[PDB]
């Protein structure tokens, strides 16, 4: 139903690199990840902010339907099989359904918002139910048109809404995943690097013993969050960025990465080798 300011669960957690491309860097997408990724593997996840050159409908925004699934935000880390559908939505009445639901569960800054996400999945003391928009299939020049990497595999689209979710997972086949933030409200973002994987993995067998039993592949069905803090403490490098709109996350191979919405936004990643 509502907010607890006081009872904010924020992880404590280093940054992760941010990185801010020359038009001349920027001018080559496959060549410019190549010279940063030395810098940026380490931490598993990366943030690239766009150069002031770089600068990309009412038949979409009120047309264009999409389907959503429902997430208990309560339920997803502690839970004694997954995510349920949820109502066709347009981009228009999507985004008034969403604005309405923290207008009225609260303006909180992203920290705000992140400690009060954390609350809930580790404390929770009610169930809120969420709605996204995953999965939905797309719909200078540069790769960072997403829809050109696979030439130099498809892009997908991302709807999301504050405390929406996108649990704990690693990209098939070892592949980058490049995301960009067409508009909207912060999304934060949690990568842990590829040589803590294993780390990761077993923090989450050992605390979370009873829910492997039931699901022996969890790690795969993208349906159960885990906490940094928690992460923390099983000596396993957790990192944070924020993605703001008009701004790209990279994620480096056998890295693992997780995050939520801060509101309404929208977003499209693709796959890249
Ligand atoms: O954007 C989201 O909600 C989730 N995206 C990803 O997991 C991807 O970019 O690797
Ligand atoms: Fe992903």
């Amino acid at each position: 139903a509502k907010w607890n300011p006081a009872g904010a669960r924020r992880p404590v957690l280093d940054e992760a690199p941010v990185f801010y491309p020359t038009e001349e860097e920027f001018e080559d997408t496959l060549k410019y990840i190549e010279s940063i990724r030395p810098m940026a593997e380490p931490y598993g996840i990366c943030r690239i902010v766009p150069p002031s050159s770089w600068k990309p409908d009412k038949s979409i925004w009120e047309g264009s339907k999409f389907s959503t699934r429902v997430q208990k935000v309560d339920k997803l880390q502690n839970r004694k099989f997954g995510f349920e559908p949820g109502p066709e939505f347009t981009l228009q009445t999507f985004q008034k359904y969403a604005d309405d639901f923290s207008k009225q569960y609260f303006v909180p800054s992203v920290e705000d918002i992140e400690g009060e996400y954390w609350r809930i999945v580790e404390v929770p003391t009610e169930e809120i139910e969420v709605i996204y928009g995953a999965d939905l299939e797309t719909g200078a020049q540069s790769g960072w048109n997403l829809n050109n990497l696979p030439r130099l595999l498809v892009p997908w689209v991302y709807v999301g809404m504050c405390f929406s979710s996108f649990c704990w997972h690693v990209e098939d086949h070892h592949l980058y995943s490049l995301n960009y933030m067409h508009w909207g409200a912060p999304k934060l973002w949690y990568g842990v690097p590829g040589k803590d994987a294993v780390n990761l993995e077993s923090a989450m067998r050992k605390h979370l013993p009873e829910l492997f039993e039931e699901q022996p592949d969890l790690l795969h069905n993208l349906v159960t969050q885990f906490s940094p803090s928690l992460l923390k403490s099983e000596g396993v490098h957790v990192y944070r960025c924020v993605q703001h709109e008009g701004e790209f996350v990279l994620t480096f191979p056998r890295a693992y990465h997780a995050g939520f919405n801060c509101g309404f936004n929208c977003a499209e990643a693709v796959n890249v080798a």
